[PDB]
């Protein structure tokens, strides 16, 4: 019968209800704000700040394709002028769009395959869907792309390694930038940063790329038909000191665990975990299509983080507040399909951001299963998840529950029962409740629940549970002969506590 166990989800904290009163939005040394805060009003398109385009071309800011420093050999010509000339043509067939993109990407004329674009346009879409694409959607995308200098007037700083910095920008500004990434206009981006240009989306056959493309065109059609009015904040968070996990005396927090539901639908207003690549968005602009790539597709404003977000180191995460959901889907990986356009129902905070907070935390990839029980590896995942959950200075009563699942399990070789407990300890140390989604795995739901209430009822601390993890390593893993250990973790823990 039971679809969920633990604390009712109804009892878990959510935004906007749990939220603090925001301070007044203003630019500071650690906060770039690219709109007129004095003019920000609900229901209105934000006005760019500053009024006129200003350009920075250096190793600390995005290199904009409209920069006068973006040049091409003729004698140097203006690549921006070349991009305008190339894109301001009728497209009536997919080859025309390919030829347009390649005019200002000449060096890539042999390297870049457009097969998936061609197949999408010619072999997947109806003839009428194809016509609307080239008569309406693509020309609207070109116009928003070419309005970049009027839209994104303020240089965008890179969120580089070890910076603690925020960028708050308009959904509209993001739309202009993404239209640019679609047409592959970002200069000098074709090694510590993810890909931003969409060229790999067009390559290969995969039955995946048609669905990706339908998802993204769903977005592009909405945002070029009617400008979104809200803001999005991107924050790199990078902590210096981590808890002494063996010494931590904090109690565990509440848990809700269910084998039904999704993070994005059932975890509304909660801190939603992106099971991320250390290059944020993973294979979204290429071949990947699991939890991260899906979220970045149905909430495409996430994709822009790849423009400015350097590869995460072990003490870092990215926190994105305000992204809007534009699509619904079914399936997963090879069965992923675009279903329909989604009308996002989320309330907006006082900064006109959708009350949707997503954190990218990258798990480690375990080639060998037992490697993850090594103390250094356990602490690594604890500290990564902790960094991702901690909101320094915010009271615990204003923290939403963490909405997560089997982080780093699947391709990355993570143990679901270990990672569940790791997230439970991280959350407790950050003083947040946990909402855990097992996606059909009803046994794992019982298991996590039973362990959680076992440790809670015996009032073990974070440190107590971590010491047990070390015991598991020392007795069952460190000198283990085989790929798998003699005794499984949860059974080991039960025996150890019931013995003592
Ligand atoms: C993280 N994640 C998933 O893993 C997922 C998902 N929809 C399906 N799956 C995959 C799991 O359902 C696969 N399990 C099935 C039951 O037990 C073994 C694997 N969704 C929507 C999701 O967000």
């Amino acid at each position: 019968d039971k679809k969920w166990l633990g604390t009712p989800i109804e009892e878990m904290r959510r935004m906007p209800r749990c939220g603090i009163r925001l301070p007044l939005l203003r630019p500071s040394a650690n906060h770039t704000v690219t709109i007129r805060v004095d003019l920000l009003r609900a229901g209105e398109v934000p006005k760019p700040f500053p009024t006129h385009y200003k350009d920075l071309w250096d190793n600390k800011h995005v290199k904009m394709p409209c920069s006068e420093q973006n040049l091409y050999p003729v004698t140097a010509g203006s690549r921006w002028e070349l991009i305008q000339t190339a894109l301001l043509n009728k497209f009536t067939r997919p080859q025309n769009l390919k030829d347009a993109i390649l005019k200002y990407n000449v060096a890539y004329s042999k390297k870049w395959d457009f097969t998936a674009l061609i197949d999408f346009w010619d072999k997947v879409l109806e003839e009428a869907e194809a016509q609307h694409l080239y008569q309406s959607i693509l020309p609207d995308m070109v116009k928003i792309a070419l309005c970049l200098p009027n839209i994104c007037t303020q240089p965008i700083p890179l969120l580089a390694a070890a910076m603690n910095h925020s960028i708050t920008m308009s959904q509209e500004q993001i739309a202009s930038l993404l239209a640019n990434a679609f047409f592959c206009t970002f200069p000098r981006r074709n090694s510590s940063y993810p890909d931003i240009n969409f060229n790999r989306l067009f390559e290969g056959r995969s039955s995946r790329k048609p669905e990706k493309l339908k998802t993204l065109f769903c977005y592009f059609r909405r945002v070029t038909a009617a400008a979104p009015t809200g803001l999005v904040t991107f924050t790199r968070q990078s902590l210096e000191d981590f808890p002494e996990w063996e010494r931590c005396e904090k109690p565990l927090t509440r848990l809700h665990v269910t084998y039904e539901g999704t993070i994005e639908e059932n975890g509304q207003g909660m801190l939603q975990v992106d099971f991320a690549n250390r290059f944020v968005g993973g294979g979204v602009t290429s071949a990947g299509l699991v939890q991260e790539e899906i979220r970045f597709l149905i909430n495409p404003e996430l994709i822009i983080s790849r423009l400015f977000t350097e590869v995460l180191d072990h003490n870092e995460c990215l926190i994105i507040t305000g992204t809007e959901q534009y699509s619904e889907y079914t399936g997963y990986a090879e069965t992923y399909r675009w279903s329909r356009s989604h009308e996002d129902g989320s309330e907006r905070d006082d900064w006109q951001r959708r009350c949707t907070e997503i954190v990218a935390i990258d798990a480690l990839h375990f080639r060998r299963y037992l490697d993850q029980f090594v103390p250094e590896k356990m602490r690594r995942e604890l500290n990564k998840a902790y960094c991702g959950f901690l909101r320094p200075g915010v009271s615990s009563e204003n923290l939403s529950a963490v909405a997560t699942g089997n982080w780093g399990c699947g391709a990355f070789g993570g143990d679901a029962r270990l990672k569940a407990l790791i997230q439970i300890l991280a959350a407790a140390a950050a003083e947040r409740d946990v909402v855990y989604f097992t996606f059909g795995d009803s046994e794992l739901m019982r298991d996590i629940y039973s362990m959680h209430i076992f440790l809670t009822e015996r009032k073990l601390t974070v440190g107590d549970v971590y010491k047990l993890l070390l015991r598991y390593y020392n007795e069952e893993c460190r000198n283990c002969s085989t790929p798998g250990p003699d005794i499984k973790l949860y059974p080991f823990i039960y025996h150890a506590v019931e013995s003592c």
